[PDB]
């Protein structure tokens, strides 16, 4: 028993991390068969980032203005291009220690592992989730850019996010692993802010079911509630609107506890209504958001990855 | 900016993680050189597991009675002995991926990393505290003895813990890797419990000065008060005493901040007096205690291993 923010191992997003350097900017860089994946405002000056024109940044560059460090080892770059806003840099070696991997892009609400790396060299791992405005509340100080979010399903690295940038809430904005910035966003100099966000209701659930298989029950009923009763109680308290396939994927562990998932909705009401009155779950004071359902089951059954 | 439970990058650790098989029962070892260790209550059935002669059980035991696996290659066990609440089997082939380490024993308000292993295979890596009563509030499953906690040093792993059991508030009792518990607690079955905690006092004030670092300034103050006078409202609210070496050890996040130990301290006081009045601090509504000075200024300032 016991429920931990928990991350992927990172072994195998570790041995990809790599230096980019180019001009005075240094950053990390994604190092998978012979491309160096790595946010494309590393070819921007000070003045540069202000309002980029990045193709004609780009052609001015040349394949030796990109000092490429593996560990202690230089990589010679022989090609580089834009992705969006990734660029990709092709070195003459393969990295022997590609993962099996794919690109995928996550959907808010989801959780990713983040292997926080700076001048190439692994700093800290920790779970993130995408908040519904498409921020994400990381921990990042400069020098962390291209650092990448993760999940690990059997032996294969799902590559969900690349880091670029802090907003001025302090909470962290990146692309997919396509250069593709998650939400409204740009990687130019603009007073852009994150906007207004919303709790992951779904994810809350998951949570008290979390806190109920791990003994936690003070906040139970025998009350029950309906779908759109409980939406509307959503609505007041800034929760994501609950949907029927949500309450299918919170089947299982509704069926492991015994607890409809009606019932534990109408639990969430009476905890949103009232507050916790002095009392934890899972040892916070606050209703948390940042486990899937997924992540639940994978914390209370117990899977590995090879 | 931002502040999260960061764990060390656990590459180095995923390497020498085994699976360790005696009998019926199944656990991880850790293989460093040509020795695999792992707990010794391996080698009990679960009628041996009531009032346990361990030097009678493992006299009966035979090298072919230790099936080792790393990964899918089995290692022939050509030695066993007993170090305390360990188990030394030596196998004929050295780990190629032994990390230089330490084996180290941590100190209550200390943290490590965990990586949460099943069948060898690791699954999750996540940020501990010892707790002053000796107890570890983690994530484990039936399967996940053995695995290790450990911190990073430059290069160098520093193992500190192993897992041998939970105890039934479902915390987590282990040993140092010589095989020693941390507490009262012995591997043969009792009534054994946790016994009293307090909360870490000087990682309080470590979080707290995380907080201010990252922009949470609602609960500061002008006020000030003695170490004595603090100390003793420390002690009404099961708090650990304040040493002068705890106010030492907070003086660069002191001058970083620019906020006076002590006055920390009086910020400390009427938040436990008062509650937060529904704020929270660092996306927290409880004073988190599991964050050391060390902790803050790692993430807070951004070192990296190599
Ligand atoms: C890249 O390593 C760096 C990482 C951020 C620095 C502080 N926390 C971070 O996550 N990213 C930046 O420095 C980006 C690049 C610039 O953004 C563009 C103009 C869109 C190219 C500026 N920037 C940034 O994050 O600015 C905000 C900021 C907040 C705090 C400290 C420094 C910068
Ligand atoms: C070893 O993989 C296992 C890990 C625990 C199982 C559940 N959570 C754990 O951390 N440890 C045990 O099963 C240990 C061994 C036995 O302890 C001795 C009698 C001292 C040898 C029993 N035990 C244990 O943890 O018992 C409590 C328990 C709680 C919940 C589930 C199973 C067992």
């Amino acid at each position: 028993s016991g429920f931990r923010k928990m991350a992927f191992p990172s072994g195998k997003v570790e041995g990809c991390m790599v230096q980019v350097t180019c001009g005075t900017t240094t950053l990390n860089g994604l190092w998978l068969d012979d491309v160096v994946y790595c946010p494309r405002h590393v070819i921007c000056t000070s003045e540069d980032m202000l309002n980029p024109n990045y193709e004609d940044l780009l052609i001015r560059k040349s394949n030796h203005n990109f000092l490429v460090q593996a560990g202690n080892v230089q990589l010679r770059v022989i090609g580089h291009s834009m992705q969006n806003c990734v660029l990709k840099l092709k070195v003459d070696t393969a990295n022997p220690k590609t993962p099996k991997y794919k690109f995928v892009r996550i959907q808010p609400g989801q959780t990713f592992s983040v292997l926080a790396c700076y001048n190439g060299s692994p700093s800290g791992v920790y779970q993130c989730a995408m908040r519904p405005n498409f921020t994400i509340k990381g921990s990042f100080l400069n020098g962390s850019c291209g650092s990448v979010g993760f999940n690990i399903d059997y032996d294969c690295v799902s590559f969900c996010y690349m880091h670029h940038m802090e907003l001025p809430t302090g909470v962290h904005a990146g692309t997919d692993l396509e250069g593709n910035f998650y939400g409204p966003f740009v990687d130019r100099q603009t007073a852009q802010a994150a906007g207004t966000d919303t709790t992951i209701t779904v994810n809350v659930l998951a949570w008290l079911y979390a806190a109920v298989i791990n003994g936690d029950r003070w906040f139970l009923n025998r009350f029950t509630t309906t779908l759109n009763d409980f939406n509307l109680v959503a609505m007041k308290y800034n929760y994501e609107p609950l949907t029927q396939d949500h309450v299918d994927i919170l089947g299982p562990l509704s069926a492991q506890t015994g607890i409809a998932v009606l019932d534990m909705c109408a639990s969430l009401k009476e905890l949103l209504q009232n507050g916790m009155n002095g009392r934890t779950i899972l040892g916070s004071a606050l209703l948390e958001d940042e486990f899937t359902p997924f992540d639940v089951v994978r914390q209370c059954s117990g899977v590995t990855f090879q």
